[PDB]
């Protein structure tokens, strides 16, 4: 599941490394992606250790060389367990919002599925961004890593949301997804539309209306996942991997 050249978390991590003059890192067995390395440093107690090493050039990610094993490249910093953290400016955008305002209107099968799907969204977000870009709204009691849990949607001047809905009137294109920075996935209800109830309460109260977008494959909902965690990964494959919407949908089968 290969990396993008321009991942948000990678951008901010490399900003910081250039600031420190570090243009090369020995990564050992780690995945050659600054986004994955960021995740390990933030969550799993990894950091940098000063040491000279030589290795082969695996990849170069926003101008930072990632090397391992043996070869002619030099590094002065080595990524490993228990090394020093560096501070990165964690990205606000994009924001993924799961809207569980509908939870109590759901039957028992729908609840069980939903909770699993939402749980799995933590692993999805850790693949492309990190926990803090995921928000769950409408169940104040939910816990999910370092994801933001809020009873109600608190919404800023700069949020530019689109709601994912199979019964939306706008067809999704890579263009429309590129132009939004906030995505709201509710739960399927009455085996029909995808209901974002907490977001709806806020919108109805303030006279906002957010575009509602259906994802199609070749002019149709045939082939397109209805799992929350897979919708999420589609969005992120388009936004962070510059993958086309069509190929993003194929990837999730």
């Amino acid at each position: 599941v290969p990396r993008g050249s321009h991942m948000t978390l990678a951008k901010v991590f490399s900003q910081k490394l250039r600031e420190l003059g570090i243009s090369s890192i020995y990564i050992g067995h780690e995945r050659p992606s600054l986004q994955s390395l960021a995740i390990k440093m933030l969550l799993k107690n990894y950091g940098l250790v000063e040491e000279r090493r030589e290795g082969m050039l695996i990849t170069q990610d926003h101008g930072i060389k990632l090397i391992s094993g043996k070869g002619t490249e030099t590094s002065r910093y080595t990524f490993r367990k228990g090394g020093k953290k560096v501070s990165i400016h964690l990205p606000e955008y994009p924001k993924m919002v799961i809207d569980l305002g509908l939870f109590e209107f759901l039957n028992e099968e729908e609840k069980e599925k939903t909770l699993l799907q939402v749980d799995l969204c933590l692993s999805v977000i850790r693949k492309f961004l990190w926990d803090g870009n995921l928000t769950v709204v409408g169940k104040a009691d939910y816990v999910l890593g370092r994801a933001n849990i809020v009873q109600s949607l608190s919404l800023s001047d700069e949020d530019n949301p689109v709601i994912l809905d199979p019964y939306g009137d706008v067809v999704a294109t890579d263009q429309i997804l590129r132009d939004h920075n906030v995505f709201v996935i509710g739960g399927i209800v009455d085996k029909g539309r995808r209901l974002d109830r907490a977001t709806e309460r806020l919108a109805l109260s303030r006279g906002y209306s957010f575009p509602r977008v259906k994802i199609q494959l070749r002019g149709s909902i045939i082939g397109v996942p209805d799992e929350i965690n897979k919708i999420l990964e589609i969005i992120l494959r388009v936004k962070e991997l510059d993958q086309s919407l069509e190929e993003a949908i194929i990837s999730l089968q």
